[PDB]
């Protein structure tokens, strides 16, 4: 088995302190090892994020602008988090899909069934206008022409919108597929427990000060980094038992999950924080009906 001793986990990309030569035939490898994953993967992020704005005291009283939210399963969890700690927040919950209906009869979200796109970011921050604007976006269209757009409408969603803060799907495009550098929103690159096998993907976290918008440049060399340090995230480092971890589950992404985790408040106390994690966890899989 593979047994270690760690610290901590990787908790952002610039974290990740090996790389390997990224080996196509994992694509091939099972993607998922848990029922709603992907729901689960989601809502620690989101979690992880919300909370640091909760810790910055710039979440209560915004408006959460979810973009490619359907079918949101896990904002749910998200919305009675927040609402029963007494933080008070709108959501809307904007995608051309259908959201799951427990998101239904909540006087405090909002579903919108329309695909956005520059003209409607527009009207829609007309019409949010005055409220703080929280974004969130998950939107997939894929081929790097797909992510270059996706990236594209990410940037005009924060330029129209305006946003206190982001959280921003990114996935670099691959190496061997590149068509052109381009920028992305300066933020946190916040890796992702429970993220597909080799998923590459993380969340992009930004906090807006000011009235300044600052951009970072991706290259293909950048590309080949993100690959290789990603490549070596999972296949080595997600598939450690943290032997000194005490935790019912010592795999690293449970260890990964139990650091964001951590950090979300709760209204019991607990005697250990040990004892918290333990909670929202069984919680958070009670909900998501994950054994
Ligand atoms: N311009 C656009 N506006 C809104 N939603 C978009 C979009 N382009 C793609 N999408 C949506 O992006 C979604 C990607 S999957 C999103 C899953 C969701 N975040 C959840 O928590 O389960 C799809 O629902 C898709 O319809
Ligand atoms: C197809 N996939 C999947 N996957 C994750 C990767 C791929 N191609 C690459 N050139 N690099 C990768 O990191």
């Amino acid at each position: 088995m593979d047994v270690v001793s760690l610290d901590k986990p990787f908790m952002y990309f610039e974290e990740i302190d090996n790389e390997l030569d990224y080996e196509p035939e994992s694509a091939n490898e099972v993607a998922k090892k848990l029922p709603y994953q992907g729901q689960l993967k989601l809502l620690l992020g989101e979690l992880f994020f919300l909370s640091k704005l909760q810790r910055h005291g710039i979440l209560d009283g915004a408006t959460v602008v979810y973009i490619g939210s359907a079918p949101g399963t896990h904002i749910r969890y998200l919305r009675d988090h927040f609402y029963n700690l007494g933080v008070i927040i709108k959501w809307m919950l904007i995608d051309g899909r259908h959201h799951d209906p427990i998101l239904n009869g909540l006087r405090d979200v909002t579903l919108v069934t329309r695909f956005v796109d520059e003209e409607y970011l527009r009207s829609i921050k007309k019409q949010l206008h005055p409220s703080k604007i929280i974004l969130i976006s998950d939107v997939r269209s894929p081929s790097t022409a797909d992510l270059l757009s996706n990236y594209a409408l990410q940037n005009v969603m924060i330029s129209i919108l305006n946003p206190v803060a982001s959280s921003l799907k990114w996935r670099c495009p691959f190496p061997d597929q590149w068509i052109k550098d381009f920028y992305i929103p300066h933020g946190n690159k916040m890796l992702q427990p429970f993220a597909p096998s080799y998923s590459a993907e993380m969340r992009l976290l930004s906090i807006y000060t000011g009235e300044n918008m600052r951009l970072t440049r991706v290259t293909k060399s950048d590309a080949v980094n993100y690959e290789k340090k990603m490549y070596y995230l999972n296949k080595i480092v997600r598939n450690k038992v943290v032997v000194n971890f005490d935790y019912p589950n010592q795999e690293y992404d449970y260890f990964h999950m139990y650091f964001m985790l951590r950090t979300v408040y709760c209204n019991k106390t607990f005697p250990t924080t040990k004892a918290k994690v333990l909670f929202l966890q069984q919680s958070i899989f009670r909900f998501l009906n994950i054994p």
